[PDB]
DNA sequence: AGAGTCATAGTTACTCCCGCCGTTTACCCGCGCTTG
DNA sequence: CAAGCGCGGGTAAACGGCGGGAGTAACTATGAC
RNA sequence: GUAGAUCAGCUGAUCCAAUUUCGCCGGCCGGCGAUGAAA
């Protein structure tokens, strides 16, 4: 009988066609679930904007009633006679008795300077004075990219590419140039708003220590000026603040050491426009330094708003975001009023007045210094545009706050601080008895309120003062979320139809299915679901790419993967479609490797030391770093923190990552703190290929070419090194896992040598790279007796010495002021313990003493013990052997670089004998 | 030395019906100011 | 001074929120084969 | 024909290879600056 008329199902019951309304029918349901709007009830923030009316009302003229109330009131939506009988409430007229009563009331310092301005302004003189081309050069741009400003590079290549602005000087200085030189017309707050608001030890010297204190990224890009990074770390801090005070006192940066050259960067990955950038300025370094110092000073002196949680000692993304997630998910739970409103304002930082922030200061309490550094600052400061190679016409800027400054995000903080305390004093929602209002990052503001004349009110607030300040709101992103709950029938519902004005512009209401995007996270109107994840076309992006496979592991390593970490620790991920996304990646992985499909699952995920790609598991280290992000949510100073945290959505996404990281995970010995690392290291090493890599761990530098120094070493040997290192030769036993079937022809050795052929076998033990293994021990040790001569000692390779035993060959022996030190180098199977294999080596040497005298005569040294026992033990994977590397690197002195490299040629003579032996295969 | 699709249970986000008391406001009833 | 209009008390008859109860369509993890 | 090689039908595509362009100091040859995305 039941069936639904759009996806023609018949079901059983009502309840199942209602059921599946729901979730296949969103829209047409939500509409019909619209609740009617007779006699609303009187919610409380309706009662107290009555009640501040009504008394101001009375005060200005004596008496009051629904007359001339509705006349003072246009948009309340409540009828003459519904407001007339809503005054009769007695509670109502003791609200308004409150309110009445309420409002009843050295020289080389300088010529140090002298030298980096005479420079920059040298080089600011000279400056103003085929679709296989377009890939060499795209590979040559994109090379050059990387090698300087790592995440300029990452982000270009995952999103599109083809030098990314694709829009060239013009369609930018027509677009911008007019805004950075319009003059804001801001007339000032108005008194009330200071009032509203109204609810020294700047300026000081500075010192060694705080300058020492105050923390740099030093891998920044230089600005106009053309002074680098590493000269400015060459100065010594004193003579830098003995110029930073010489400015203090002056109260003025030389003119020069302003200019900053414009640069846009996409909000949006897939730009449509000129205007969906942020127009970035990036000024002097020296500056940048001095203005960090200022920073840290105000941020230590006048907190912001509790509100605020934006550029503060806090993950304000977090916060924010599991806020508005615990506010979503309480309002579906109990069929709660719930507006929300996110607001942002285009050109954001480049639209507030000049004279209207520096007054603001001025009257904020700011020393009068301070607050005429900014204006002289910001009167005379001149800007360049250059997108792509082209310096533009210099601008002279009309609208002040400077993004890229240290001080713009918190000089801001200032209006944002003036504009979060116009709203209404009780308009917000009762998230567990806690009042929330706005949640403010930067500038992305975000109002809740309880009822639709709150919101109206709300708006209109931050209109009024956004304009007192100069400030315009962006009608394209802006867009307002309600949800009106449906009592006697227990249905949520979200209205449709545009109801909200700001200064008479309506406003985009967002329906159920749209999704929305906050702080870079999807959001839909049921809140975080899920994220798109477009990770096969950002595979492609990246394969696509004129890169070196090293290069692609590196930006999946380090810029992708974080990238999307944000959207599925603040979304909602079932652990399939991790395993799924993981899949993925180990199967691009794989291919830019070349590597087959049966090498271990640990190995792509181990870290680094353990001997691991270190490319992160999506599905075990998202769950760990929910855990992490929202432990200490209960813990947060903010109140409102603490009360979401509570929350049952947030608890039991705590609950099922806890159970995730339980299961994938192992507990730390010294720290008690489960560790996804010690995972993955158990998993690598019990596997059948990984089990010669155990001693990895024991000796960090035995990995050190995965990752720092992948630069030095090409893609093809890398790719090699990697085949190896975990064993994908395919050799024949490795090449029979499932096919068995055959005879000994299927495990015998080509060569002839008739016993089992493992990779193991044809590197070390077949004939035929005999001469493989001699080149490779005589370029090693050469190697090691070039750099120890390099550390000041003596040299004579192979001393022949015919002892009383016989013949041996020693490696190296070596003298420096009467000590001397016998030196042995071999590589040796990972199947044991490398250490008991030294130990062996270091016995038929150092425990002959015949030998060693011979040795000590021929240095010409009479005593044994000068002369000591060493033995260079390299596992044929590169791996070290931890007290051979202790020995060698305490004993004789060489420095760890050295060191560093040992593994490379041990790995690399390795697949010279493999591709050796393939070659004479025959 | 391998990388199981598939059967079944658990679950989540809903559904709907019935009934309960509390809340809101369209009528109704006047009084005071204005105009004929 | 009387009729009319705007300003004010009262009433009750439906809305509205929530409790209580009885199910299920569409995923999402495994326990075992 | 490709910086080089390879697979295709002088053109295309893949690679484990692939530093483009402008200005300058200079003698097709050497060197320099740009070709730098926030806090
Ligand atoms: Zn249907
Ligand atoms: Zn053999």
């Amino acid at each position: 009988g039941w069936t639904c008329q759009f996806c023609e199902r018949t079901f059983s019951t009502n309840r199942g066609l209602g059921v599946h309304k729901r979730r296949a029918h969103p829209v047409e349901t939500n509409t019909d679930a619209a609740p009617m709007m007779v006699k609303r009830r009187w919610h409380g923030e309706e009662i107290d904007l009555l009640a501040r009316t009504e008394a101001r009302l009375l005060a200005e003229r004596g008496q009051c009633s629904g007359g001339d109330l509705f006349g003072a009131l246009p948009g309340f939506g409540r009828t003459l006679e519904a407001i007339k009988g809503q005054r009769r409430r007695e509670p109502y007229r003791a609200l308004v008795q409150a309110h009445l009563a309420r409002f009843g009331s050295s020289p080389d310092a300088a010529r140090v300077l002298s030298e980096l301005l005479e420079g920059a302004g040298r080089r600011r003189a000279c400056r103003a004075m085929t679709s296989r081309q377009k890939r060499r050069a795209e590979y040559a741009r994109v090379q050059e990219l990387y090698k300087k400003c790592r995440s300029r590079a990452a982000a270009e290549v995952i999103d599109g590419a083809c030098g990314g602005v694709g829009h060239s000087l013009e369609e930018m200085e027509t677009y911008w140039r007019p805004i950075l030189e319009r003059v804001s017309d801001a007339p000032g707050p108005t008194p009330e708003a200071l009032h509203a608001l109204g609810r020294t030890q700047l300026w000081k010297p500075i010192s060694v220590e705080e300058i020492k204190a105050s923390r740099f990224d030093w891998r920044t890009s230089p600005g106009p000026d053309g002074i680098r990074s590493g000269q400015w770390r060459a100065v010594p801090v004193h003579l830098k603040a003995e110029m930073f005070n010489a400015w203090m006192a002056r109260g003025e940066i030389p003119e020069i050491l302003r200019q900053c050259r414009t640069v846009f960067v996409p909000k949006v990955e897939r730009p449509g426009g000129p205007g969906e950038y942020r127009p970035i300025s990036i000024a002097s370094i020296p500056l940048r330094h001095f203005h960090s110092i200022l920073a840290r000073r105000l941020l230590a002196c006048c907190p912001p708003d509790a509100r605020q949680r934006g550029f503060i000692c806090a993950d304000g993304t977090l916060e924010n975001s599991a806020v508005l997630d615990a506010v979503l998910g309480d309002s579906r739970k109990k069929l709660r009023e719930c507006h929300v409103a996110v607001l942002d304002f285009a050109k954001a930082f480049d639209t507030v007045s000049h004279e209207a922030l520096v007054e603001l200061l001025r009257l904020r309490g700011m020393p009068e210094q301070f607050c005429g550094y900014i204006a002289h600052l910001y009167d005379t400061a001149s800007t360049t545009l250059a997108v792509n190679n082209e310096m533009s016409s210099p601008v002279k800027v009309g609208r002040g706050v400077r993004q890229g400054d240290p001080l713009s995000p918190i000089l801001f903080n200032v209006v944002m601080d003036l504009i979060l305390a116009s709203l209404p004093e009780r308009v917000g929602y009762r998230l567990e008895m806690e009042l929330v209002s706005a949640l403010a990052y930067a500038y992305d503001l975000v109002l809740l309120a309880g009822s639709k004349v709150g919101m109206q009110e709300s708006i209109s607030a931050v209109d009024c003062v956004g304009r007192q300040m100069g400030l315009r709101l962006n009608c394209r992103k802006s867009a307002v979320l309600s949800m009106i709950p449906d009592g006697h029938r227990k249905k949520h519902h979200y209205l449709t139809e545009r109801t909200f004005n700001i200064g008479g512009k309506p406003l985009r209401q967002v329906s159920c299915v749209e999704r929305w995007r906050y702080l870079g996270v999807d959001f839909e109107a049921s809140g975080c679901v899920t994220l798109e994840h477009s990770i096969s076309s950002a595979l492609n992006n990246i394969s696509r790419a004129p890169l070196k496979p090293q290069q692609r592991l590196e930006i999946l390593r380090a810029h992708l993967i974080p990238r999307f970490q944000h959207g599925f620790v603040l979304g909602n991920i079932s652990d399939d479609r991790l395993r799924m996304l993981d899949v993925q990646i180990r199967k691009a992985v794989g291919q830019w490797l070349r590597l087959p499909a049966d090498v271990p699952k640990a190995y792509y995920h181990a870290a680094v030391q353990d001997g691991g790609l270190a490319i992160p598991s999506v599905r075990a280290t998202i769950p760990d770093l929910i855990v992490r992000r929202f432990g200490g949510l209960d813990s947060s100073p903010w109140s409102v923190a603490r009360a979401a945290a509570k929350s049952d959505k947030i608890r039991k996404k705590l609950r099922w990552a806890w159970k995730q990281l339980r299961r994938f995970s192992r507990v730390d010995s010294t720290t008690q703190r489960p560790s996804v690392r010690l995972f993955w290291r158990e998993h690598l090493h019990a596997s059948v290929d990984g089990r010669e890599l155990r001693e990895s761990t024991r000796t960090p530098t035995s990995t050190k070419w995965i990752r720092e120094r992948c630069a030095q070493i090409t893609g093809r040997d890398f790719v090699q090194f990697v085949h190896t290192h975990i064993n994908a030769l395919p050799s024949r036993i490795r090449g029979s896992r499932g096919r068995r079937g055959g005879g000994e022809s299927s495990l015998t050795c080509r060569a002839g040598c008739k016993v089992r052929e493992t990779t193991a076998h044809i590197l070390q033990q077949c004939h035929r790279t005999h001469g493989g293994r001699i080149l490779r021990h005589n370029k090693i040790v050469s190697f090691v007796a070039k750099a120890m001569e390099e550390n000041k000692w003596t040299v004579e390779l192979e001393p022949r010495l015919r002892t009383s035993v016989g013949l041996r060959k020693p490696a190296i022996i070596a003298s420096r002021d009467g000590v001397g030190v016998i030196v042995d180098v071999q590589v040796v199977s990972g199947q044991r313990s490398l250490d008991e294999l030294h130990r062996e080596k270091r016995n038929k040497y150092g425990n002959h003493g015949e030998l060693v005298e011979l040795v000590a005569g021929r240095l010409g040294l009479p005593k044994a013990e000068c002369v000591r026992a060493t033995s260079c033990t390299i596992s044929w994977r590169g791996v070290w052997s931890l007290t051979s590397y202790k020995e060698l690197r305490s004993i004789i002195g060489l420095r760890e670089p050295t060191l560093q490299i040992v593994p490379i040629l041990a790995l690399r003579g390795s697949h010279m004998n493999w591709t050796r032996f393939n070659q004479m295969t025959s």
